[PDB]
């Protein structure tokens, strides 16, 4: 216990004086989250996040900010300690640092939509106290892109990316409402009510007006907010609580609620009932159940790495091992904090609900410039891009974090009916296609679709034909089902989605003369595009996905998949073109011995490799799509045939970025390349100081730690996410990091479990990870030797293959 705690020994740090909100700690219960900090004056401040606080603009909003100010500063000169305790699910502040009980104890109940702030003066001497609601959305705020200055409004272009093509080039951020507080009461309350919605105009632009009566508006009249109260407080204003009598021990309770409401009073009635109900619960019983929830969560799985004690080693290896261990845990803490949405909202890759900021003063605000510092901002806006989001969820399987995965699958399942009707209308065949990115309700945004597009093919070439996510989602769900053996999940979530995706892939294209499907028009992820409709033929990601997924669907238990489904899937499988293969040639910048960047530059003497497609043009991004057959689809890798094909492909890759969504490290682990994998894990989760980087001086991809935040695991986006400083935490970075470390330890080969496929011997490790058939593997490697291995259930031990650390 304490193994993952984060301890700070001072209120002061690099940005405390001018930007204390950059020194927050995150904490959540899966739906409600806080970013909490202590300012140099001793105030406790926190921003409030919620997974489903979607505004009229589709913007994910903070619920607000709260400031607690004791009448007498509670800090002392002697010492100070602020600690994140993940196994108790809490943040605690001690002053002095050795005080027996914390000055501030902050937690979000694992089991209820309430957060608690408990205060205890160290002297036991009573104090007055005031809590202020700090809302910044008090009047409508204009964000405008002006004709001569398109690049100036980063808030417009990046924070409202999905709306960038709105006619008129104006986004208005509607304000919030503070409810009148009851005179003499101990409660204040506030919320945001969506009085309008972008959804009807979007359906009309996308030729889907006919679906408007069938699927209700997902934004209109959505109302979300919170109630703040505390025993012994009185509302001295609608935005202010104060202690009536000085106290040495007191508490604030924050209850959060989202619903659909005709007005804020209706919302407030339901939220007051929620507060009444939950305030009646015994807080110590709630605290015990909260702590037990977190103890069990951390007992599901772990990876604890350290340097071994063999003479001749390098102490930096131990330093890196420990840093990697802490980072892996902090990623898990943030995903759990945001990963049990009450409304099937996937974890936002661009900051989850743990973004921070501080609004610029109204008097300084310029609508033509916007405000990227404001608390609601996130680079990339609110749409959910699969290429980033998949990396958050893949590692949850080996962690055993099935509950964190269900909202992602549920999101797609709830969108399936609309997207099936859309496909029926657009394409006049069965099935459903899921765009690479779009709004949470499943449709692409109008910028990617095209304002006034007379057709139904997406205008944006980056994602015009990219629908591979549906296949990859199906593969992830198949792993979930194999692990949990949850038949209800199989029948009610996996199968309808798999049915739609597989039917689309069977019906949207035509068989050619050889009887095999010709995948054109098509593209290979976002890197090889098809402006002509003919530039890309037979992309490897999609073909590899069908090769990996269709046999598994065909083999599902009797009475789940239908015999008719099996017949259709078998025919699709039998009609697949081959996985794209070829030889090395000249790649990007005419470099030799590479994956040929124009498909036509293969050299007859080149090494045999996988290709990103059978036919493809020049690159428009920096993905290595040919590697999809290694990860996620496990067609090649250590312990599988044609390992040299996989290795040649990896060595010949054109793109070698690290951190963010870059997934080279995962592929290296899948190929048994322990050194490559270790290096990438160290870049994502630590700092790579090793001299020969294959990268320029001061390459940003040598470390993913935050540039400016005190909680350094608020990852920064990787260089391949583009030029700017993005939004932190970039959870795709930490998701990739988890996949790398897990894949170094454990990989599945159908029913078999391969341990230590790419593990460096200099690292001792104690781990517990999950696998298919409700199996856990708990192992301890010391000085390169497996000292202990416990497999549950025991009969599954016979399916474990133990490889040697390298």
């Amino acid at each position: 216990s304490g193994a993952y705690d984060v301890t700070w020994d001072s209120v002061a740090w690099k940005n405390s004086a001018a930007k204390p909100w950059l020194g927050s700690m995150p904490l959540g219960n899966g739906d409600l989250g806080l970013n909490v900090w202590v300012e140099e004056n001793g105030d406790l401040v926190f921003l409030i996040g919620k997974t489903d606080a979607w505004s009229e603009n589709g913007e994910l909003l903070k619920l607000g900010r709260v400031r607690l100010h004791l009448a007498a500063s509670p800090l002392v000169a002697k010492s100070f300690r602020q600690v994140l305790k993940p196994e108790e699910g809490a943040v605690e502040v001690y002053s002095p640092a050795d005080a027996p009980r914390p000055l501030y104890r902050v937690w979000v109940d694992a089991n209820h939509p309430v957060a608690h702030v408990e205060v205890r003066t160290a002297s036991g001497k009573a104090t007055g106290a005031q809590a202020d609601l700090e809302l910044w959305r008090n009047e409508p705020r204009e964000v405008r892109r002006v004709k001569g200055r398109e690049r100036d409004n980063v808030e417009f272009n990046d924070g409202f990316r999905e709306l960038r093509d709105t006619p008129g080039s104006l986004v208005t951020v509607d304000p919030d409402t503070v409810l009148p507080a009851k005179p003499g009461g101990d409660r204040i309350a506030w919320c945001h009510h969506n009085g309008r919605s972008l959804y009807p105009a979007l359906l009309a632009n996308q030729h889907l007006e006919s679906l408007l009566p069938k699927y209700p508006d997902p934004l209109l009249n959505r109302t979300f907010g919170a109630v703040l109260e505390g025993p012994g407080f009185v509302a001295s204003g609608d935005r202010t609580l104060k202690l009536m009598k000085e106290s040495a021990a007191f508490r604030l309770d924050l209850y959060a609620l989202a619903t659909t409401a005709p007005d804020v009073e209706a919302w407030a009635d339901d939220a007051g009932v929620l507060a009444d109900t939950l305030s009646g619960l015994d807080i110590e019983a709630a605290r015990l159940a909260h702590r037990n929830w977190w103890r069990a969560f951390w007992g599901r799985s772990w990876i604890v790495v350290d340097g071994n004690d063999l003479p001749g080693g390098d102490p930096t290896d131990g330093e890196m091992a420990r840093a990697v261990t802490q980072s892996y845990a902090m990623q898990r803490w943030m995903t759990a904090g945001s990963g049990r949405s009450v409304a099937a909202m996937p974890i936002p890759f661009n900051g989850a609900i743990f973004t921070v900021g501080k609004e610029t003063p109204k008097e300084k605000y310029d609508p033509a410039k916007g405000d990227t510092g404001n608390p609601d901002f996130r680079t990339g806006g609110g749409n959910i891009p699969f290429q980033n989001t998949r990396h958050i969820y893949w590692p949850m399987l080996a962690s055993g974090d099935y509950d964190l995965m269900r909202p992602f699958f549920r999101r797609y399942r709830e969108n399936l009916a609309l997207l099936t009707e859309r496909t029926r209308l657009y394409d006049k065949h069965a099935g459903a296609a899921f765009p690479e990115t779009g709004f949470f309700w499943g449709l692409p945004n109008d910028a990617d679709f095209g304002i006034g597009n007379k057709e139904a093919v997406l205008q944006n070439l980056a994602i015009r034909y990219e629908i591979q996510g549906g296949l990859e989602l199906t593969a992830m769900m198949l792993d979930y089902y194999d692990a949990t053996q949850d038949t209800d999940f199989l029948v009610n979530t996996l199968l309808p989605l798999a049915d739609g995706v597989a039917a689309y892939y069977d019906q949207h294209w035509q068989r050619g003369g050889d009887g095999k499907i010709v995948f054109s028009p098509a593209q290979s992820l976002t890197t090889y595009q098809s402006p002509s409709g003919k530039d890309v033929v037979n992309p490897l990601p999609d073909i590899a996905g069908l090769m990996a997924v269709l046999p598994r669907l065909i083999a599902l238990p009797p009475g789940t998949a239908t015999a008719a489904q099996r017949t259709a899937w078998k025919k699709t499988l039998a009609d697949l073109p081959p996985l794209p293969r070829g030889k090395t040639g000249t790649g990007r910048n005419n470099t030799p011995d590479k994956v040929p960047i124009p498909s036509t530059t293969q050299k007859d003497d080149g090494a045999p490799i996988l290709l990103p497609a059978q036919v493809y043009g020049t690159e428009k991004n920096v993905e290595n799509p040919e590697e999809y057959a290694i990860f996620p689809y496990r067609l090649f890798g250590v312990g599988l045939p044609e390992i040299d094909l996989g290795l040649n492909t990896f060595r010949a890759r054109n793109f070698t970025d690290s951190t963010g969504w870059a997934w080279d490290g995962i592929v290296a682990a899948c190929l048994g390349l322990s050194d490559d994998a270790k290096r990438e894990a160290i870049r994502n989760f630590a700092e790579d100081r090793n001299p020969d980087t294959g990268h320029g001086p001061n390459y940003p991809g040598l470390s993913a730690f935050s540039r400016e935040a005190r909680f350094k695991w608020f990852w920064k986006p990787g260089p391949s996410s583009g030029p700017g400083n993005g939004t932190e935490p970039a959870l795709d970075n930490g998701g990739v990091g988890q996949s790398i470390l897990q894949s170094m330890l454990l990989q599945q080969r159908g029913e078999k479990i391969v341990l230590f496929p790419a593990w460096p011997k200099e690292w001792n490790v104690s781990f517990k990870l999950h696998a298919a058939r409700n199996t856990t593997v708990e192992g301890v490697l010391k000085n390169g030797k497996l000292e202990r291995l416990t497999v549950t259930p025991p009969e599954r031990r016979g399916d474990v293959i133990v490889r040697e650390a390298q």
